[PDB]
């Protein structure tokens, strides 16, 4: 029924080497995007994650999949943004994933036309002040 949108590239303002952003769109729920393990800085958060499609595309909802074992980096408070040209970004919604260990779905009020999505991760679960991590990020159209 629903169509999954292909993520072709992305960026992360913080990553641990070997755990860069593309590990969250490789289709494998065991591989992780993971922010830098050096999480002691006062300005460590927020962490900004950008997911890019090939072209502007119709999108109706997204699903964030946290790591399915371990508690380091489960998203908590975020701002979700998107962009129609990959450069200029528009606030979509504030979403609090609550540090949940299960998938978090966000359904948009209306279909949006996006080439890119961006997550401003303000907080995340884990040791110390927390981390940001993601097993898979998915985007769908109805
Ligand atoms: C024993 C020790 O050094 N404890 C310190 C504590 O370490 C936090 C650390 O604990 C576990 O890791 C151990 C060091 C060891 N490698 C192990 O496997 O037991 C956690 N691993 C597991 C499987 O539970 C570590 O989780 C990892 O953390 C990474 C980020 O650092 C990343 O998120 C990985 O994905 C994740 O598996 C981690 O929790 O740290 C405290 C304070 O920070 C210190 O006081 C202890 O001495
Ligand atoms: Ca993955």
């Amino acid at each position: 029924g629903d169509i999954k949108i292909k993520i072709v590239s992305g960026t992360a303002s913080s990553f641990q080497s070997g755990s860069n952003i593309e590990k969250s769109f490789d289709g494998d729920y065991s591989t992780l995007y993971h922010s830098s393990w050096s999480n002691g800085a006062s300005n460590y958060f927020p962490i900004t994650l950008t997911y890019n499609f090939e072209t502007v595309t119709d999108v109706d909802y997204l699903i964030y999949h946290p790591r399915n074992n371990g508690n380091n980096g489960r998203f908590k408070e975020t701002e979700i943004q998107y962009s129609a040209d990959g450069h200029t970004f528009t606030k979509l919604i504030d979403k609090d994933f609550q540090g949940s260990a299960t998938a978090g779905k966000v359904t948009f009020d209306q279909t949006i036309q996006a080439k890119s999505f961006r997550f401003i991760v303000k907080s995340g679960s884990g040791d110390g002040q927390g981390f940001a991590s993601c097993a898979e990020m998915e985007f769908f159209a109805k």
